[PDB]
């Protein structure tokens, strides 16, 4: 016997994809999340600045700018917190107040909500993310821009804390690179990293942009919470770019592979696993360099399984060439986790081999879910090879 899984990976009802792509309450519910954020970001912004013109024109004392501040939505913030930012606005000198009154946050989501590879979650405690940008247009600078990394943080962090305090089951969590708010019941959190990029480029494109109907990468700075090192310089459209232009370059099925290299990780380990970025790499590496047939996805994805082992090994590259650390260590520097990972990718061609040759379709379909976890349950949707 051997049979063929193509129906078992593509069907959109009963098949992986069908069990993997969000539904439509899930995906509406994380934009309906995201708009949220935007609408009371913007708004606390404003609330800032309006404190912020009223020190232009009138001089008030720090008393008063505390007072007026108590009053915003900053007044979720800690009340150290609180003073931090009447403090800095206070502070401020004439020219550092006259661009943070010209900010406005713009916005931008990264990674597998605009890579469209999200998966929906496997094992309890896995969870739906999603990273909303917020991007700070100022103009270039090095050390430190005129409106300071402490007060984009603060305010950030104030419009997270505000929406957290209106939700029963919200919780607000600081990370190096992000704000966070989870919905534990919801399966959902949603990530805020905070990026400066420079002002004049950004209106001008934007201009150009609405006229005919992106930005410099060297000068997009990710803000860092803790640490000496407060920005360093990290644009998300670089690996969306790649990601964007490889699905075209090798074509639709990228997408489903990654899908289903990602729903691997997620059925073999319940927390860790590769990250979905080298998993996403080393595949579109085998498949720019070894022929497969798309229209057979059972048989690209034994391609797929066969050749990532040698992947990992010699280490996985960042398709962002100014990323120092690859997305994946090479054999002479494996440590644990990754000697783990090595015998999980090495499994999965043995797996996906002894389901293909079993001797029934019911008992494929249980050798085929080994990778996959018991997702599908159709086994019909498993034909005999031809």
């Amino acid at each position: 016997m051997t049979w063929n899984f193509h129906q078992y990976y593509t069907n959109r009802n009963d098949g992986l994809m069908g069990k993997l792509v969000l539904t439509d309450e899930e995906k509406n519910n994380l934009k309906a999340l995201r708009k949220i954020i935007r609408l009371r970001t913007r708004d606390v912004f404003e609330e800032a600045k309006g404190i912020a013109k009223a020190v232009k024109k009138s001089a008030l004392t720090f008393e008063i700018i505390q007072e007026k501040v108590s009053t915003t939505q900053i007044k979720h913030l800690s009340d150290s917190e609180q003073r931090e930012v009447a403090k800095l606005i206070y502070e401020m000198d004439d020219d550092a107040r006259d661009e943070f009154l010209g900010l406005t946050p713009r916005f931008w989501t990264q990674g597998s909500f605009q890579y469209d590879t999200l998966n929906r979650p496997f094992q309890p405690g896995q969870e739906m993310a999603i990273a909303d940008g917020t991007y700070m247009p100022m103009p270039i600078f090095e050390s430190e821009p005129k409106i300071g990394h402490s007060l984009l943080i603060l305010l950030v962090d104030a419009s997270l804390k505000s929406l957290v305090a209106e939700n029963h089951g919200w919780k607000f969590e600081a990370k190096q690179t992000c704000g966070r708010i989870k919905i534990e019941a919801e399966k959902t959190h949603i990530d805020v990293p905070m990026y400066a990029i420079p002002k004049d480029e950004f209106q001008k494109k934007q201009i150009a942009l609405e006229a005919n109907r992106e930005l410099d990468s060297e000068n997009v700075n990710l803000a860092l919470r803790e640490g000496d090192r407060k920005w360093i310089n990290s644009d998300p459209k670089i690996v969306e770019d790649w990601f964007n232009d490889s699905c075209i370059r090798i074509g639709k099925h990228l997408r489903k592979v990654c899908r289903f290299m990602k729903a691997w990780r997620d059925a073999q380990w319940d927390v860790g696993g590769p990250s979905s970025i080298s998993l996403m790499a080393a595949t579109v590496n085998i498949l720019d360099s070894v022929a497969h047939d798309a229209s057979d996805l059972g048989e690209t994805m034994k391609i797929i399984a066969k050749h990532l082992p040698s992947e990992f090994a010699r280490g996985v590259e960042s398709p962002d060439s100014t990323d120092e650390k690859p997305l994946f260590p090479p054999s002479y520097k494996h440590g644990p986790r990754e000697m783990d990972i090595m015998s999980k990718l090495e499994r999965l061609p043995e797996i996906l081999s002894s389901a293909e040759s079993a001797d029934s379709k019911s008992e494929a379909l249980k050798k085929i879910n080994m990778a996959f976890g018991n997702r599908v349950t159709n086994s019909e949707l498993i034909v005999l090879a031809k």
